[PDB]
């Protein structure tokens, strides 16, 4: 029985974490931290720490990852002492700010030396957003690479690329939330609610420990072939960055009601051998989500490259 | 007064997490009060009541010190007080002898838990985790000492720092849910005062079965659990509580009360109750605290 936590730091982390909590992911403690006070009253969080208050005063790192690295290792006892006890621990964030990107790989770190499956699953910002930004978003994202056993990277500017033309501001980081929420979903619900084809705690472990940087797809599809569509979906995903033919390790999962039989199950994945690198490490796992009705969700994490 | 007022409080950071975890698992009859020493940090929770006074422990004893009035308003009135610092050190070892001093001043029954890291852990400067628990010895009516390192005779890491936490938070709920939840056999919280107050320094014995013979093996594995150290025969005041369901009969519970008198010091006091928790459904939980030489 794996004890998984998840951890979203700065805004954009604990926005998605509360997205996952109001979808219902479950079979997971859901823990906030941030450098505001108030944004963290708002988090539902199973877990909330409010953390450089006399460098901040409960306003935010004001854009700099040095506050945000400083504020968490000023508190890394304490995020030591909530995190013990877990087996498996993913680090979310957007990163850009100052507290997310900062706080991410002390958080990770922390995980990692505590010898947690330490699964870090962050945004790229927007280009929109600013040259600072991007660029302390890769310097966040390469120090959290060194603290993590895979590091799953999304460019939002690829989730523009999905979903509708017509999106405001909001809505699009809406969508970063829920693909935030993807990413860890897709991952811990092949251990807290298994279908026909069961990848426990083990396997996970063995697939991503040390994998390094990986990339996301996710597809999915209603009716006739449906299996077979969500997982051609996936592999072709804007987020993925046409790189899955490339990539060495493959964590698959595919979820549905309680009734998705082996049969589509095994198209699925039959697309997905296809598709991948002749040499691949691929592994296959269900999810029953009854909540999904005529639908099936296949997310595809690829790392090794 | 005849509904005993018994706060549970937290300080620090692994003492409020202490608390939350104490509200989580559903906690009855007791206060939780949450103490947060950290300037840089603050530790959220759903504790009734909240102060914030904000990793050293000199740090978290001025703050404490310097909010000592508020403090003593919100113990005021407690028959019992439970004071904790949880897992790990920081501000909170500092603050816990404050506010148990307080406590014990008011007249409350005041009692301390402290755990004493694993090995493997290592160790901060100037002794200070030992330090902590002198300190906390001097301001408490009865310490509970936790030794995490004999978890390891009862192992993964991960296991290792749940049952710690486990074990923490049965430190209180062992003693609190034989005062506060009926069971078949009840207690005079006066009793529980009279071997607890000025007692010094506990040690703590759990132990779980199911089936045939549940209480005596479970009262069995309690009383010669690592982690009591085997101070069963030396101790001069002895609380065993059982847990169980419904239907807990009266044989078996006095089997069970029977063999802690047979283990204990013939001098000992010896406190007994039971507590009817109709979630456990087969299974029955030991609880043994003995106290004293
Ligand atoms: N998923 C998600 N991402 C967001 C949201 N708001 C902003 N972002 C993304 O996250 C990045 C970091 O912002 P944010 O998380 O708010 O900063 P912070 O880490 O809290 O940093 P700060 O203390 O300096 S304000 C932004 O550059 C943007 O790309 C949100 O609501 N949800």
């Amino acid at each position: 029985l794996a004890v998984i936590k998840v951890v979203g730091i700065g805004g954009g982390g604990v926005n998605a974490v509360n997205r996952m909590i109001e979808q219902g992911l479950k079979g997971v403690e859901f823990i906030a931290i941030n450098t505001d006070a108030q944004a963290l009253l708002m988090s539902d969080a199973d877990v909330k720490l409010d953390v450089g208050r006399d460098s901040t005063r409960g306003l935010g790192a004001g854009a700099d990852p040095e506050v945000g690295r400083k504020a968490a290792e000023d508190a890394k006892d304490e995020i030591e002492e909530l995190l013990r006890g877990a087996d498996m621990v993913f680090v979310t964030a957007g990163e850009g700010g100052g507290t997310g990107t900062g706080g991410a790989p002390v958080v990770a770190s922390i995980a990692r030396k505590l010898g947690a499956l330490t699964v870090g699953v962050v945004t790229r910002p927007f280009s929109f957003e600013g040259k600072r930004r991007s660029n302390q978003a890769e310097n966040g994202i390469a120090a959290l690479r060194e603290s993590c056993d895979t590091l799953i990277v999304i460019p939002n500017d690829r989730l523009l690329q999905m979903g509708d033309a017509a999106v405001s501001l909001m809505d699009a980081f809406r969508s970063a939330d829920e693909v935030l929420l993807n990413g860890v979903q897709g991952i811990t619900d092949l251990i807290t609610t298994p279908g026909l084809i069961n990848v426990d705690f083990a396997d996970v472990k063995g697939i991503m420990s040390g994998a390094g940087t990986a990339l996301m797809g996710i597809g999915s599809a209603r009716g006739e072939g449906r299996s077979l569509k969500a997982a051609e979906i996936a592999i072709n995903s804007p987020l993925l960055e046409a790189s899955m033919e490339g990539a060495q390790g493959v964590l698959m999962s595919i979820a549905g009601g309680s009734d998705l039989g082996l049969f589509e199950i095994n198209e699925a994945a039959s697309l997905v051998q296809d598709a991948a690198h002749p040499d691949a490490n691929i592994i296959f796992g269900t999810v029953i989500d009854d909540s999904l009705g005529d639908e099936v969700r296949v997310t595809v994490i690829a790392a090794g490259f």
